[PDB]
């Protein structure tokens, strides 16, 4: 049984789930801090949509509204290693895509690292930038080395 | 600076030391899952004793007391890896032993893998057991081992 | 389509039909447990049930009795209606109510067995040697005479489902 | 020890037992009626119960559904335990249900009888003449093909019970 | 008209005067229990007592303690007024208790008997070997040492009354 | 006047100042104790003490800890101040004490002992024969090595 | 590691037992005054402690009555456990009382000393000179036939810790 | 049966028993206006200290604290004619003193007249008057002809 | 005994003292710019002023503006008093400074800085190089003709204290 809820800090269950996102992060992204990674996971304006097979947390996507500006920024997208190359992280862009539609914000933004920009690429990001520069910068952290990248949503088309 | 703290869940920074300690226990002895580590640390009937560096988890004794049973159960010990044979490990176990000291808990049981019985002999925990096999069956969640503490001597 | 719930009568209509059909299989399996005591305790609100739901209808379950005060639980009732037995639905119900008990911090199960159930408890990783203490259990689980006691221990470090 | 009572799923646990036990001796007494169909009827709250209670306990009842806006009541499911039938408890039942629709001005029962009970509904004033217009309860009963629709009217000046 | 009621005072006029006859017929069947414990026990909060009421009127009852935390009853005071003796009305007191236990799932009864009643409890079904364990029951009910403790298991599957 | 009674943390002033009076007279005369631990003990919300009063003050009491699940009282200080000693106030709040525990259904008490007041312990029915079950009073009561244990056996009594 | 506290009694088990604390050292060091008396002034909710915590215990205290309708603060007990004295300890409860005061704008000191602590409240720079007058502090004050009148006054625009 | 109370104008009991202490008052001091009496006795900044045996007034003290002077005054004592000379007026007075203890009043005055210096002797006042005259000066009413009068409290010690 | 508390006037008699304190600290180490200004910037609502408390005492702090819907603070003043400089006072400060704002998700500070208080902000790794572009922050703070715009860019993954 394959689940996806929009969750963060505003419940154990949710708790437990925030634990095990924490968890797979940090897992999956080793050379990052942990408490770096906790204390986004449960930043109040953090939110996490969370993929949940047999109760159990095995990948989502953290990520950032930034209505104000008009986009919204992912921070954190991971699956748990026995269950990659599976379509879980391509179904999980697709309904974070199809919740940000009904949200009606259509730019995503990302700085990738290099062994991330692959996936992003075939989630349709590119590196042409079109949201301009005074939109995003200091909003969203420019680690020095990573490639930022940029994905439109079209609100015709169905995701999911 | 270092500072204790006897937290779990019933705020933002406990929160995040909970999850630091979730984090410790898990990497430290990482053959419990994690998730059960989780639910754990975040189990309302579960205490856990926090050692803290400059703001940031290095090391707790996570534990569930049994004041009808008469006696705690220490459930994960850890200090984190760069921190070791500092003396914090005996640090932790004394202050564990002060706080239930002043909750008249006078007897510690906890299993110990062959890895780390030195550690609790040097603690002053024995396999001999003197609580019954009666009062503890099915409490307790490997080598057994018991500590009397003595409610005269101030362990901190 | 298949279903897992533990759910109980508390102190909700489908719940409250799920329970009626899973007093009835017991029943009908049960053949010499009366249907009221069945009754009794199926909506009785300290008693849960896991219930097994095939397109939303009762199939099978197992209601039982949580003593997190004396560290077990008891097994009330076991059962998988006719014409879904042998295909491996008791086994997973007995998982599931395992993983359940992990998440509680339960890890030793209580029942009693006639002869005809001994095997399905054994299969389970059910034995005949107690190691709860009799001073923990009695009068609190329900007393058979003539039945075997039987017990369960739980590893909290398995995955059962 | 006999009592009668009209209840119906709106309940304490006496209520939700007797409940229980009706679906019970209707589901025992009715074997090809679907039991998860007549646990439905039962605990919906538009129908209700007359329950035949013995020293505590159920042995038997007639389940109904009013229709005042229509002016007649639909008999759902009658049913005595097997140890108590041939004893009168089928007509007392009827009775106690005739004078509970006497003192809510509704005077007209309709039901389907089939091959096994149809000599007991006839014994019990009912007729294969309907009077009430086919229009009035066209939409709004069970209608259970291959049996028989009868209809019985009620005498509001005579005492039932 | 005999009725059945289980009171205490946690009290309306009727159970207060019913009380008092509980009491009197307590205390003048026990004639060596001292009068002012008889009245502390049955007006106290944590005892419940069954009334055997007889047009009206008390002529009996059992007075008793629930321990549900430790898993049995204690029976305090059973008496009959002595023109109601060998009837029967001790036994159907008894089944009434027994019926009540199962109801709120106790399922031991413990007393302390002595020569003039331990005929009368043999046969409700007490007897000395006591399953509870000791720690259970030794800090909780009276110890009338020179009476003889005695043991009652109820079944909850079958009907008492 | 001479009074008794069973007091113990919830309390009102009253109370208050005789628990502090237990606590100096226990502290005075068992002076090898840790005043603390004494302290900790008397105002434990679980423990008891009989007061032994005299014009409105402490002059002796048994601090004591109730085990029903157990069937036992465990007996933790007994004292009076010097200059009543030898008098019967002793014996007199060991007696109350008793008929306190049989009105309450427990029968048995434990102690701990020493060789400056086993004679006393020994007057008043105790002895170093235990009945109770060593699986009914390890982990409960304080066990002192060096010290004797001590058991004394009540007699039931039907009141009034 | 060591902190200064001010304390009374006005829940809080900590506060208790410190209190119990200040009351043993104040006792113990101070034997002519009555034990009782100096627990019934300690725990005086008008009276206050400055408590002297090492390692969490009690070390030392200065218990004060501020009567700030009268314009002074009154001396009640002043002590330090014998094996910590001669270390300074004496002379920082005092500045920390004295800083208190500054900001809650009490500006003199009255106390009673014997010939044994005349010395300690004058390196604390009290004096025998007595600037209050008579009407001021006589009945407010408790005074002590034979001990000596000692004054200090302070001075808000200095910091005393 | 001997009860004492401390009572005043703020119940019928408390009302029969003030003008009990008024009759009391007024038949053992008839050179005393009645009215008087009366008004100080049911002034409600005025308190007695009430002798009640057996359900009836025999004797009283009523006086007025000054806690913002620091001081109280005894206004009235008196015990019915058929009850003197057996100690009432001594227990009056060290329950009062008690009772002031309890409130930190130290320091008692009173304006005596000669009948009555004996009795104050013997309770510990004397004409060495520690309280400042501006103290007490028009707070209490200095009789012509009339003894000032001070007893001072210890407050370590149990008068009753 | 040093202490860090970031505070503002939304009221608390200790934070009002503090913040006096503080505009004096800022006044008489920034002479030449209006009390009357640096009083009214301390306390507007919009400014918070990080204090640095020893011994109970204002000896230094850091008055700053955050613009969350620009994505940046302003560094409005700085200063330790004269007796507490050169000890890492400063630096500590503009650590908890930056801590602080990570914690706040507020990744780039800016300020206006004098040709005396280059050196400090350039040790505090703030450069000349702006890469927050114009529009996000002209008319936010206000750019003093002479005064040198500097920036720090924060790294939410350093622990800065
Ligand atoms: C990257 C994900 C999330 C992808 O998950 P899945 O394996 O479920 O992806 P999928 O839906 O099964 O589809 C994968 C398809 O993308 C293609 N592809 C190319 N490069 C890929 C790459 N690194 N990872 C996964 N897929 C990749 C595959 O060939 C495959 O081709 P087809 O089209 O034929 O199916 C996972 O591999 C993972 O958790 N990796 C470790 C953590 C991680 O790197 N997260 C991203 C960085 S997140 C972060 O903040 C780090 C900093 C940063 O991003 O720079
Ligand atoms: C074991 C601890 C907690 C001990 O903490 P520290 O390293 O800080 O110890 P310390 O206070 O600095 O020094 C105490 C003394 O113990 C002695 N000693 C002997 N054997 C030792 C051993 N395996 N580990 C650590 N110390 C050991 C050392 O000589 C040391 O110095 P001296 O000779 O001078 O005195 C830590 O090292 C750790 O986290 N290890 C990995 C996790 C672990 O093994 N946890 C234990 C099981 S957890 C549990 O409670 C049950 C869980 C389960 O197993 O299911
Ligand atoms: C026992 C169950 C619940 C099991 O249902 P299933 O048929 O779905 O089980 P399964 O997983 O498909 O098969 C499990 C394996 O156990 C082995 N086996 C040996 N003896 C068995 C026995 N009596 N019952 C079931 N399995 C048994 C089988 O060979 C089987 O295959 P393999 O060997 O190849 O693996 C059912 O048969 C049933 O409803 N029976 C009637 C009701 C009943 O007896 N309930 C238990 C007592 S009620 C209770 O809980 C106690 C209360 C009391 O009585 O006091
Ligand atoms: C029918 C009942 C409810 C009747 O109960 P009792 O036996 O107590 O009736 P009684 O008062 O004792 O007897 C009254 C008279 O009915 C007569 N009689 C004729 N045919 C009968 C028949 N099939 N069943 C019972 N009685 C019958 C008796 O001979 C008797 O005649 P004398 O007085 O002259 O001596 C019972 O037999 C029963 O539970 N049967 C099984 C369940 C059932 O069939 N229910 C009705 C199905 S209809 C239904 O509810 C389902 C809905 C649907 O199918 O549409
Ligand atoms: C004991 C009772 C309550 C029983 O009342 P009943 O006479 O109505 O009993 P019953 O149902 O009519 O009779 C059932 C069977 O018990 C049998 N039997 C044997 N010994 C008996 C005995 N001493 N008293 C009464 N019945 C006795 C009868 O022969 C009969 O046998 P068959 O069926 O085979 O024909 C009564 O006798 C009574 O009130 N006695 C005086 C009060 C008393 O002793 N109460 C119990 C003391 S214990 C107590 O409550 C105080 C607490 C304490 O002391 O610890
Ligand atoms: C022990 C007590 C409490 C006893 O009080 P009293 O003096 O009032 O006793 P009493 O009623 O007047 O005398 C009763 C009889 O006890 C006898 N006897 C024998 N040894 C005695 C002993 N050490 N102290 C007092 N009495 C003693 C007397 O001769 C007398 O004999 P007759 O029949 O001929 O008249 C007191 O002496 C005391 O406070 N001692 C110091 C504190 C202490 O030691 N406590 C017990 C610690 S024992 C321990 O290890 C912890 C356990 C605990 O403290 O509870
Ligand atoms: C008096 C204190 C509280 C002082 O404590 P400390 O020893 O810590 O003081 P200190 O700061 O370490 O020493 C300060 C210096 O004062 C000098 N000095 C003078 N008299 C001293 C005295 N009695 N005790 C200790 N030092 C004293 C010493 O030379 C010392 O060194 P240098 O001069 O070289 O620097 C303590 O000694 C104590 O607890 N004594 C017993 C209780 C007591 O006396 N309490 C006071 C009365 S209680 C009260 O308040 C009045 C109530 C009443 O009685 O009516
Ligand atoms: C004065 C009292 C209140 C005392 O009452 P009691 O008789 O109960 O006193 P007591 O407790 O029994 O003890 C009396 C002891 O004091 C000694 N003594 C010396 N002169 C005494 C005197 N006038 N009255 C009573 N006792 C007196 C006795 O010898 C006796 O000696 P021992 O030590 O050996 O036992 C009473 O006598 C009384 O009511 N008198 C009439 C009213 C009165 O005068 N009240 C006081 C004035 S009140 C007022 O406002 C009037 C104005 C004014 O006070 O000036
Ligand atoms: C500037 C501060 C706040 C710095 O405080 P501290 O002395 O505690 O700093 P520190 O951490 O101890 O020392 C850090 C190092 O900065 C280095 N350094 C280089 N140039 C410096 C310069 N102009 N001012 C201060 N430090 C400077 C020093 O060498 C020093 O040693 P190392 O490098 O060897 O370690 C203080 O000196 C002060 O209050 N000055 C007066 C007010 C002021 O000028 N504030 C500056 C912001 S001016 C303002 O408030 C508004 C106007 C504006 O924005 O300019």
């Amino acid at each position: 049984i394959i689940e996806f809820h929009v969750i963060g800090n505003s419940n154990r269950r949710v708790l437990l789930w925030l634990v095990g996102l924490q968890n797979v992060f940090s897992h999956q992204l080793p050379r990052m801090p942990k408490e770096y990674i906790a204390r986004l996971v449960f930043d109040p304006k953090h939110k996490t949509l969370a993929l949940i097979k047999d109760g159990r947390v095995i990948g989502g996507i953290c990520f950032r509204m930034f209505p104000t500006q008009g986009f919204t920024e992912i921070v954190f997208c991971a699956v748990t290693s026995n269950e990659q190359v599976k379509g879980y992280g391509t179904h999980l862009m697709n309904h974070l895509k199809e919740y940000h539609i009904k949200h009606n914000i259509l730019y995503f933004l990302t700085y990738a690292d290099e062994y991330a920009i692959g996936y992003f690429k075939k989630q349709g990001f590119s590196k042409d930038i079109k949201v301009p520069k005074s939109r995003y910068l200091g909003y969203i952290k420019d680690y020095e080395g990573a490639t930022l990248m940029e994905c439109e949503l079209n609100p015709r088309i169905p995701y999911t």
